[PDB]
């Protein structure tokens, strides 16, 4: 028997509550069996390391099914290596600064134009949504005229990654996954002719780099469910760290190349990414609790940016903090091969915005709240984030 609490339905107003919450409990037991999630947990930051570096008894198995079944994360070995390298190759920083002046910052552009006549703004749905609406048709070659339609197929596939047991929300991502694969099919074939310039024609050129033909679609579709909806919860939070900090948000204004480090910042003082998932091959023992073979493991990967021994006065928003050793892109292995794009992404969308509202701001007369089931979503961040943005 672990011990067993219930900590992830905490809810709240305030932003650092619920990290506060985390590595209070993790100075009690940092293996707890969790009732609300169903599973155990590991909090401590050594701890969560210590299984990420392990991926031989703490692996990927439970994330091999479904329309995710054969994916590079569900990979070890010298699978993951030769995938992953592929993978590397198509996010390297030549294709992040390729895609940023082709792609994000007209994206940014006509997002942030949207909201230019406007008194206020919720920037989840009218920011953070619109950012990664507009940035992954226009990356992989989609048409404008079915960003809605694929909007909807990408959150059904999402959401049967999400309910891995229900078959008949498994039947309807396999078919949203069908439709997406045909439409991204029949793009990756046009490309043998008509090379495009976009990324979804680097990666057909990639595969043929590495002798694959590994499909083109699912490479994409890869990304795609990699990057849909983490980069909207990214964004977010993103926003709420600086709204809710006057403070530094006149600071980026004098200094604008502040930007990228108050944005490691707000990663650790409000992590989106609450935890991931990893299978019990053989029997171990984890801050001193034993884990049968079999068992599926939730690491926590917020605990570690609120334990003060690692981050001092870990509450406090510091633009100047400069930290590393955060885990919301995870750690070991399956390192997100994403992070450059979401943290570009989150750039150059965070500075147009900056830019052309001077006086963006909370409002405040709406108190949103924070939870690991935000709108549903799995994800740590706030219901909305209601902004005024004139005088
Ligand atoms: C925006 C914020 C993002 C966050 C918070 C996030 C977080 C994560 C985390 C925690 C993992 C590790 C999974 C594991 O070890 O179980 C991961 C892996 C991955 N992420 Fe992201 N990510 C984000 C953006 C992206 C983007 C933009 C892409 C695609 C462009 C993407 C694609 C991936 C892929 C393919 C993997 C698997 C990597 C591997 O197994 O080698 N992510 N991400
Ligand atoms: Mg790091």
């Amino acid at each position: 028997m672990l011990p067993r609490k219930n900590l992830f339905s905490f809810t709240s107003k305030d932003p650092s509550a619920f990290g506060i919450h985390l590595a209070a409990a993790a100075r009690e037991h940092s293996v707890y069996f969790d009732e609300g999630l169903g599973v155990p947990v590991v909090l401590r930051g050594a701890d969560v390391v210590a299984v990420l570096r392990d991926s031989e008894t703490f692996s990927t198995r439970t994330y091999d099914t479904g329309i995710m079944k054969g994916a590079l994360v569900t990979l070890g070995g010298e699978a993951h290596t030769r995938m992953r390298r592929l993978f590397n190759a198509v996010l390297s920083p030549r294709v992040i600064s390729r895609y940023e002046e082709a792609t994000v910052t007209p994206v940014a552009r006509r997002v942030v134009e949207r909201l230019v006549r406007k008194e206020r703004a919720e920037l989840f749905d009218d920011f953070a949504i619109s950012m990664p609406m507009g940035v992954t048709s226009a990356l992989f070659g989609l048409p404008e005229e079915r960003i809605a339609e694929n909007d909807a197929l990408i959150r059904k596939m999402i959401r049967s990654v999400v309910m891995p047991q229900d078959p008949v929300v498994v039947a309807e991502g396999r078919s949203a996954h069908a439709a997406m694969e045909a439409q991204l099919r029949e793009i990756a074939e046009r490309e043998v002719a008509h090379p495009s310039d976009t990324l979804l024609g680097e990666i057909a050129r990639a595969i043929v780099a590495e002798g694959l033909g590994e499909a083109c679609e699912g490479v994409v579709l890869t990304l795609i469910l990699g990057s849909y909806e983490t980069t909207s919860w990214m964004l977010a939070n993103l926003l709420v760290a600086l709204l809710a900090h006057p403070d530094a948000m006149n600071q980026l204004r004098q200094q604008p190349s502040l930007l990228p480090q108050a944005i490691e910042e707000s990663t650790r003082w409000c992590s989106s990414a609450a935890g991931i998932v990893r299978f019990v091959e053989r029997e171990a023992t984890i801050g001193g609790e034993t884990l049968a073979a079999g068992t599926i493991l939730y690491l926590s990967l917020i605990a570690r940016h609120y334990d003060e021994e690692i981050y001092p006065r870990p509450e406090t928003f510091d633009i100047h903090r400069r930290p590393v050793g955060m885990l919301n892109f995870g750690g070991g292995l399956h390192y997100c091969v994403g992070a450059p794009l979401a943290r570009m992404e989150a750039r150059v969308g965070v500075s147009l915005l900056l830019e052309r509202f001077p006086a963006l701001r909370a409002d405040p007369t709406v108190q949103p709240t924070f939870s690991t089931a935000p709108r549903g979503a799995a994800a740590f961040g706030p219901d909305q984030i209601p902004a005024l943005l004139v005088h």
